């Protein structure tokens, strides 16, 4: 929607998906995979499927990776869609930029398994890393949209159950409010080509399975954020989720957490997916990589 042939092309891919007629949950899952499926994994990327405390997962790393540094990654999709199939290319770029390993979780999705399953899964996976000799100071959690919010909820959960906390969290267009009350849901409604308030609320109802929409672990907008490690938050200027990112950063700082927010003008929801064809994607990922090298490197 802004000018730049590369951005034009990305917006086109996003608008095509948003306008493609769908019926079933699995249709929605496949359509997300389709949008992101024209951008292949680099030949030199290593991947490995494995279970981590029962959670299906995937190591993703580039040559020269530090096998003792781990970015534990939680994909977006409203807790209903998404997988390593949609996210592995982006994670491979992050891995190469940070020089670390990415552990991506194919965590449990709704409606099959509702809230708080993904929080449980993140905890199990983190516990798996600790049990396998990985150092808390060399682990960071990352996620986008639902995953961004999950990063926060999981960090809170870990503190609440006394686990030694990771070095850092990365939140890409985090969704932290099940009720979509942020003002940007109104102001950015015609600007955002992929996320809207009606979509978010319907998905929230699927995830919640009848549980309280303001539960702190589903909506960390309401969670106790004391004690969390440094956060990097990125979000696009045209996003309806813009005020979620701002609220998170404000609530974090108020709780004493070192949080830094970057608002990237003209960027759509999780534009980092399109790094292979989008300069701003590469730049934002380079910035994630710097932050990770600082915190776990």
């Amino acid at each position: 929607m802004a000018k730049s042939p590369e951005l034009d092309r990305v917006i086109g891919m996003i608008r095509e998906r948003a306008a493609t007629p769908r019926k079933t949950t699995d249709d929605d899952r496949r359509l997300y995979e389709t949008m992101l499926g024209s951008m292949p994994l680099d030949d030199d990327i290593q991947t490995e499927r494995l279970g981590v405390n029962g959670v299906p997962a995937e190591w993703i790393y580039a040559p020269g990776a530090r096998d003792d540094q781990v970015f534990l990654y939680l994909h977006g999709g409203g807790y209903v869609i998404g997988s390593m199939r949609t996210h592995r290319v982006m994670l491979s770029h992050i891995a190469r930029a940070a020089g670390c390993r990415v552990l991506g979780l194919d965590y449990r999705l709704a409606p099959e398994t509702p809230f708080p399953a993904p929080v449980e899964d993140t905890v199990a996976a983190y516990r798996w890393l600790l049990a396998h000799g990985y150092d808390p100071s060399r682990i960071a959690l990352g996620g986008d949209s639902a995953g961004g919010g999950l990063v926060v909820a999981a960090l809170v959960a870990l503190r609440y159950i006394g686990e030694p906390l990771p070095a850092a969290g990365v939140c890409l267009s985090p969704w932290i409010d099940m009720e979509a009350t942020g003002e940007s849901f109104t102001t950015n409604a015609t600007m955002d080509p992929s996320v809207n308030k009606e979509r978010v609320m319907s998905i929230a109802a699927l995830y919640l399975g009848g549980k309280n929409p303001q539960a702190p672990l589903a909506s960390p907008l309401y969670a106790d954020l004391q004690g969390l490690p440094p956060l990097l938050v990125q979000v696009g200027g045209i996003e309806t989720l813009l005020d979620d990112a701002r609220a998170l950063t404000t609530r974090a700082k108020a709780a004493g957490v070192d949080a830094d927010l970057e608002v990237w003008d003209d960027m759509p929801h999780v534009w980092q997916h399109f790094a292979p064809i989008l300069p701003e994607g590469k730049q934002a990922i380079a910035r994630i990589g710097e932050f990770l090298r600082k915190q776990i490197g």
